[PDB]
């Protein structure tokens, strides 16, 4: 019987190669999305046509609020209606922009930064262990926290608590036969917003090559962490950055 | 004229010596609580004795809700009204209590992201919107082998280190320091029997004893001095060793 | 075929390391100290799997001004044997306490830090100027939080990661890339074994084998400077 | 009676700051010196001119030798034979300069490297441990460390092991009431050989006054961690650094 995995922002770039790369690898799907609905059904579409009832979409806001726990166990129920099981989590939607110290109110602020990078990864890994083989978790967190972009501080502040989700839930569910981990990015896919000779500018930046990591090499590191070649490996957080966090100022 | 400064959480224990420390070397202070007025009130009673209109009390439950900015911002405004300037905030309150992972949970992010992270930025954020300035928050030398099943205690105390680390860099343009003082085991809580005082006392190399929250204030009050004033993004740990200790 | 060094090849996770290596299809050059019988044996059991594909080197690495003619030389032998190097695995290592309050200090401090520190400096230097090319330095996950009376081995550690670090970042424009594997407690030399979340056992030497073969794969090619904890949670777990 | 201190390359620059700030505290101190010997002698001259009897010089080479132990062993020595005790050490001589991977020997360069920066500082909080109130130890680090100067891989070695010995010694002599914690300068006394363009460089790159710290800002945080102040910290080192290691490339 095929193992289960639910992937959170999986409709596009990261997650999207992410939820590829775990099906490819003989894993049935949830891929969760928020605004993204044609993108999601697009990819469970392409994922059914290689194997039969093997992928699923499931809509939520990770946005913090009173019934974000509800949408968390939902997703998680989600991959147990469906398949039956639910083997791996991976904590990838991100919500990512500035918020000066110095539009949307700073309520919404807070609960979609802290929300999406933080509480809902929280929520999630609660859902998925109380629902509870290699079992494990894996976090998208932030090569360069300790070097951060000015004027993100509630991004950078949940992608801290993440590292610190990922520290506690190891500790917490190794009983329990639970491995919980971290991939970190550095400049990675970039957004489709910013102009081109601002994104050569941070690929000048890496060490090796001077490009930024393709979504898949992203991806490759999540499969080793849910692999059986990591079965000793909980509470570590692989950096995936070209070197980019080893260049000083 | 006498700086200012704001301490959160300051009726007792840590915030309370942080207080009082920061009133002996001159400044006057705005006494943050929460549930505690009696010993709140307390306090300014003892300070103003000492001098005259150099401590007032301020209110405020510092959860996460859709008032918490208003309360932050407020906060800081009482120091301006007291003083007439605010010169350090130190961000001391903070919920403590397990939440496993297998009140409501939403009550429990509100409480431990609230007063462990997001009341420290808004109150920053308002802090700096109003301008030796500077940033004292207070964190947690353990967060890297943190206690069992206190997880969400232990994301907060991470986002505030983030905190620390991106109001350092976005604010030092300003003058404004920001750092942190991160004791390891400090003041024992006030019910906890000796028998287990004693197993936490005993895992610390310098002395085989907790911190005194003088000692955490201690290192409060070189951070904001002009002996720190290169100091910023930087966070002191207090723990007498205890962080280097193997399982 | 790439060719892989592996310091300390002869026994436990260095023998681990060159096994798998060699199982994903690399030539080896199994180093050894003073494990020849062993090292001999291994390459024996490899070249019966796949003809000259294993070769033994011997070299002292203790700290000397003989220490960079050796380092060549090991890094010289895979050039040799293979007409290539594509991967250096520093595994080698002296372990044992130097309290600060038998050997020389001066010998304790050619052994703790020229094994563990100088030698990968030395072998990294050989292995870029003779040039999917990558090193992986065997640190550990308890650099933070040390054994007791274990300064000299803890600051060879400490140096391996600034090692690890340095040569990463300017080793980069060459294509090599520069990582490492952080073992907690694997092969013993019960108590431990309770301490760890994950199963409450050690590490397999092939555990910690498992990541260095990630490292060095085409599933790490955007990966440098990153050092992978195999350690069970063990680090995570307060006194 | 004064409390003694020894000070490890304090003829000129930020050891000469720190023996100063010692001085003015209140301690005698013995000024360590390589190469500075007439600098060495006319420091202790104003502080002995200060107050009578209360600075020393004390001449070593701290390269990696089999002789060192014994120069670390005399350097020790001598605080005890000037002033009767001796309460901390201030381990700041520090051989720096490029060993790219791809003049003298690469094992001098080992030598000078990891002895000034590691071996000594071992060996000197080896002989300070076994000679013996407020003892403690200060070992001057690196705030960049993790963001090391390209083509430093040497004197980066000798920085983290530095951090190394400053953990396992706090660890091991606290049981001994020996406390020990480093001083993590960024950037602060620029190179004599530095041209003024290049200092201008470093210089902007520091978000606390686009400035470098000034050598009494590091003693400063030195005279800190001896001081009853720190009497409960031990294996901490702080960052003087301005914000400089929080700027991503
Ligand atoms: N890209 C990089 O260079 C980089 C660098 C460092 C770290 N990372 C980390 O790697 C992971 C993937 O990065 P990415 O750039 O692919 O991320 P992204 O495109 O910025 O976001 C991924 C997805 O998150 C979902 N999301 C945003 N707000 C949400 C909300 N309120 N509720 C539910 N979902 C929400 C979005 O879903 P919908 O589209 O369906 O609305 C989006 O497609 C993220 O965790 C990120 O922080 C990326
Ligand atoms: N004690 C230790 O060993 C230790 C160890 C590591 C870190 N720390 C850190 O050092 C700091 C001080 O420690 P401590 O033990 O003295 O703290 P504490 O006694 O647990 O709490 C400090 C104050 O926080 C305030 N607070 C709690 N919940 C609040 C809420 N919802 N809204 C507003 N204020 C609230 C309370 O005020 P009221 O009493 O007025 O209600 C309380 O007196 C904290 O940041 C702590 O995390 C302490
Ligand atoms: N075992 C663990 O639980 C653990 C924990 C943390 C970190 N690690 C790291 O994992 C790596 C391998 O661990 P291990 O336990 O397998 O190592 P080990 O058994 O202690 O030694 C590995 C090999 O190092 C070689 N070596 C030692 N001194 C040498 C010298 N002076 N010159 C040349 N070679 C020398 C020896 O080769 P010869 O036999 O040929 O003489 C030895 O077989 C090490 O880098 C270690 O620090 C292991
Ligand atoms: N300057 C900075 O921006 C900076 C930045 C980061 C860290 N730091 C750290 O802060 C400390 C002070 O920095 P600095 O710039 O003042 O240092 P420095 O001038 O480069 O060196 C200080 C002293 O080290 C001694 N020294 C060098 N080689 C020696 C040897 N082989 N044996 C014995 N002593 C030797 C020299 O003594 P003689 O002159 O008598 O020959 C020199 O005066 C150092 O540990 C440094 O690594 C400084
Ligand atoms: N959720 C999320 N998190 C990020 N950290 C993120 N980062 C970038 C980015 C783009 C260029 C340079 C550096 C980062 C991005 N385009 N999207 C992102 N989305
Ligand atoms: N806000 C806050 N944060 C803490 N980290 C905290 N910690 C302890 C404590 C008591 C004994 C042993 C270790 C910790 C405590 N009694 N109160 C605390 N309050
Ligand atoms: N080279 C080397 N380096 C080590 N760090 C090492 N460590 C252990 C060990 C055993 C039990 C608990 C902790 C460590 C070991 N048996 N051999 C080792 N060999
Ligand atoms: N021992 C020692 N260690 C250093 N790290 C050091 N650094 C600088 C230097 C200045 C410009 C920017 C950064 C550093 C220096 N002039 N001397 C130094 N000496």
């Amino acid at each position: 019987e095929a193992p289960a995995a639910v992937v959170t922002g999986a409709a596009k770039r990261i997650g999207r190669a992410i939820a590829v790369k775990l099906h490819q690898t003989g894993y049935r799907v949830v891929i969760h999305y928020h605004n993204s609905a044609e993108a999601a059904v697009s990819l469970a579409d392409e994922l059914n046509k290689e194997r039969s009832n093997t992928a699923v979409v499931c809509q939520a806001d990770l946005t913090n609020s009173n019934v974000l726990p509800a949408s968390c166990e939902e997703i998680i129920n989600s991959c147990f209606r469906a398949f039956g099981r639910c083997d791996v989590l991976v904590n990838n939607a991100s919500a990512f922009y500035p918020t000066p110290l110095v539009g949307k109110t700073v309520e919404t602020q807070v609960a979609e930064l802290i929300g999406t990078n933080a509480i809902a990864p929280f929520l999630l890994t609660m859902s998925f262990a109380q629902r509870q083989s290699n079992l494990s978790i894996v976090n998208l967190c932030d090569a360069m926290v300790d070097q951060p972009c000015m004027a993100f501080s509630l991004y950078n502040m949940g992608k801290h608590a993440l590292v610190g989700l990922t520290q506690s839930a190891a500790l917490e569910l190794a009983p329990y036969g639970i491995r919980v981990n971290g991939v970190a990015p550095g400049v990675s896919l970039l957004p489709v917003a910013m102009g081109e000779e601002e994104k050569d500018k941070w690929r000048r930046k890496v060490p090796l090559g001077r490009r930024e990591a393709s979504a898949e090499q992203i991806a490759d590191a999540v499969i080793f962490l849910v692999s059986g070649s990591a079965q000793y490996i909980t509470g570590s957080i692989i950096k995936v950055d070209g070197g980019l966090s080893l260049v000083h100022a």
